[PDB]
């Protein structure tokens, strides 16, 4: 019993991390497929009977509660943003991130990050709210990618940020630590750099980048009317789910018609 | 004291429905503006101190709990969808809704409704789950609009639907009724029609359309592999918020950097 590539692909779609089933165990495709179909139907029936919550939606709600309870204001800002935000973010037209932008109409695009909208909120809210200003947003972001096991074209970003007092490296690391401890995810912090922000603190789980974080001020602040110390971090929710559920491919965690909570919908 | 159009616009931005303040009361602009700025800063400070939840996010969470508790599976599907879905939905290239579509790249668009993704889920889930199949989704949808007091280009749709047993007009009306009673919103049902679905039951609050709902089957089902009775309804969350909070302009409820929970962010 040698399986074709098409057969192995079909079994891999139906296989879940908790299965102790090897596709090369010598059993024929028909028996492996029947067993996995039965397991996945049972898994989906259990979700439908007892849970009914989508992993991405449930994780957004859990993260929302965590940040609201710690004094951060919940933001919901536009997903369709001016293309001018990309240039004012310092993303020059010939840079790598600029090629990843999904253009809409003529002057708009799908946001590839939450940062510009949140910078506008920090500036505006600092005229009305007491120091420090603490805000966060969770929602869809978009980048054209080569599509590996760790990138999606449509993903979900969390960005939390603070402006004013308490905007230090140690406070930023403390929030990241409390957040990932709340989710039960081990991590380390490594130095890296990017073009928008300069140096970042990257939050790594093994070789998987969970977040890039920044301690301001940076020279870019002036173009956004930011004139105080700030800290912020952006996390991909699908990457968090990939770690939590041991998914081999991030597509299992994505907005999709092909998987529900990591279970194939082709049953 | 006659106010210019620019001055009146500024005061209208700062005015909230609960204020018993008339912009034509004869008081000068400087006093009306100072009073309203003070009220709105206080309102925002109270939210920041005591609540911190965004109206759109909080309403999504409340609706999610309502449908999950009543046996509907929570869906999060792609916002960027194939342009082919628009033609297979019967939206011919020269129709009115087709002109409202935001195109992305060459073969994709921003979804103007949730229905096609949910039809795919109904079909797929019917192979695995017991009758009846009950699902819902909340999330961003996009339409180019003339932009009045009731339309946004970027809005948030709820669509709940069911396939199999219990897919009758009376059950559909009963779910709509239980849902709007839960939110405390009065309504009536009127007959209307649209091009995708044919006859609809429109859910009206006064002259404001809160939802269009459909009792299947319809001939379009075959193009989506739907072969059982079904019911479904789509609601705009920003319209629900407009009713709940007596907003004069739906922009107060939208994803925005210009308003937070209906309060101007230009303070
Ligand atoms: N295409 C993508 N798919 C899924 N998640 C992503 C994607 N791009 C970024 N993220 C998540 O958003 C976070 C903040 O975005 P950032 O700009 O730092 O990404 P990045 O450094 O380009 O990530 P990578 O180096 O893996 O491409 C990332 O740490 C990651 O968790
Ligand atoms: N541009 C929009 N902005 C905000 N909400 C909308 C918009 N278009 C539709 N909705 C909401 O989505 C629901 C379902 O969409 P549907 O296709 O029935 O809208 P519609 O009949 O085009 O609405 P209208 O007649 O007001 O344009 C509507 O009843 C409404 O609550
Ligand atoms: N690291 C993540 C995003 Se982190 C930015 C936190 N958001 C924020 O409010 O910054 C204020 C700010 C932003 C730009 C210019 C001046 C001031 C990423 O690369 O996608
Ligand atoms: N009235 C709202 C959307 Se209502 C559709 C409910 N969703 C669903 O699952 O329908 C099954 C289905 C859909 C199309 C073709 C065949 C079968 C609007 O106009 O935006
Ligand atoms: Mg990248
Ligand atoms: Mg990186
Ligand atoms: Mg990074
Ligand atoms: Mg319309
Ligand atoms: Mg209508
Ligand atoms: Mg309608």
């Amino acid at each position: 019993p040698a399986l074709t590539k098409s057969q192995t692909d079909r079994l891999e779609v139906l296989l879940n991390p908790k299965d102790e089933i090897s596709l090369n165990s010598g059993k024929p495709f028909r028996e492996l497929e029947s067993e996995l179909l039965s397991r996945r139907k049972k898994d989906l029936q259990q979700i439908y009977a007892e849970e009914r919550e989508n992993y991405l939606g449930k994780l957004e709600r859990e993260i929302t509660r965590f940040f609201v309870d710690r004094g951060f204001l919940e933001i919901k800002s536009p997903i369709l943003i001016p293309l001018e935000y990309i240039e004012r973010m310092g993303i020059d037209n010939d840079t790598e991130l600029s090629k990843q932008i999904f253009r809409v109409d003529k002057n708009f695009c799908l946001r590839p990050m939450l940062a510009p909208n949140l910078a506008n909120y920090l500036r505006k809210l600092d005229r009305a709210l007491p120091d420090p200003i603490k805000i966060f947003e969770i929602g869809p972001c978009y980048r054209k990618e080569s599509d590996g096991k760790e990138h999606l074209e449509e993903f979900t970003m969390l960005n939390f940020c603070q402006m004013g007092s308490g905007c230090t490296r140690e406070n930023l690391e403390s929030i990241i630590t409390d957040f990932l401890n709340h989710l039960g995810i081990d991590f380390k912090i490594v130095g890296d750099s990017c073009m928008v922000f300069g140096d970042t603190l990257d939050v790594m789980h093994g070789d998987l980048e969970l977040s890039s974080a920044v301690v301001g001020p940076i020279p870019l602040d002036r173009e956004w009317g930011i004139d105080k110390p700030w800290i912020g971090a952006g996390f991909g929710l699908e990457r968090l789910l990939k770690v939590k559920h041991d998914f081999k491919n991030i597509k299992r965690a994505a907005r999709s018609g092909s998987y529900y909570n990591g279970i194939s919908t082709n049953l």
